[PDB]
């Protein structure tokens, strides 16, 4: 129990300290509990996926959300994407359209599931990694916070240069927290529909690149799969 079942070594070392540590404990028995009286989002077993497609050593972008997806079949254990087969939320459409005007030969998808990104190191990172069924922010401030908190603060212990992209006013508050000298932050307004007109324009995805580029690092392939692949 106390470690999580197939993690990549990298975070094992980095967050036995979380795993072993009181707050977690309580953090995964108020779940149990949750489980048995609610339908909790998303299944038990793809709530670090995160962690698992992108190991810490392989993390060249980390993108924020807040918390998963809390309708049927949406979140599976990533920021932003959901399963294939679901229809694309209106924050991932934006994205696309902003991908389509940033990355020149960049072509939309008719799907929403980015495992292709968290494949080849852009960290997906949601703040709260679980909710109940209908209720957005229902587990906010029951420990996931430490725990990604935590995360974060392992990512920016890294020598190379992570980009760490924080859109719209929750992810924006972790901006303190990246110190490393060779990381950069791209920031902006939300994706999401009540903000768009902060997001768009704002070139994350290119910034991004030209940002790994500088450092010798390799480019995120941003193109997504026409067909996919669960």
């Amino acid at each position: 129990p106390i470690i999580p079942a197939n993690l990549p070594e990298d975070w094992q070392e980095a967050l036995l300290p979380e795993f072993s540590a009181p707050y977690f404990h309580e953090l995964t028995d108020f779940l149990r509990q949750e489980r048995k009286e609610y339908t909790i989002y998303p299944p038990a077993p793809d709530v670090f996926n995160a962690l698992r497609y992108t190991p810490l050593g392989e993390v060249k972008v980390l993108i924020l959300g807040q918390d998963p997806y809390h309708g049927p079949n949406q979140a599976h254990g990533l920021s932003f994407s959901v399963r294939p087969g679901v229809r694309v939320p209106p924050s991932l459409r934006n994205i696309y359209k902003e991908l389509t005007e940033d990355i020149p030969g960049f072509v939309a998808p008719k799907h929403g599931y980015l495992r292709s990104w968290a494949e080849q190191g852009v960290l997906l990172l949601n703040a709260v990694l679980t909710v109940r069924a209908g209720q957005a922010n229902s587990h906010q401030g029951k420990g996931w916070e430490h725990f990604t908190d935590a995360v974060i603060k392992a990512v920016n212990a890294k020598e190379e240069r992570v980009v760490f992209i924080l859109w719209g006013s929750y992810a924006r508050k972790k901006k303190k927290l990246i110190t490393g000298k060779n990381h950069v932050v791209i920031e902006s307004g939300h994706p999401s529909p009540l903000s768009e007109q902060y997001f768009f324009g704002t070139r994350p995805f290119s910034k991004t690149n030209e940002a790994l580029e500088k450092a010798g690092r390799g480019p995120v392939e941003w193109q997504l799969p026409a067909t996919v692949t669960e």
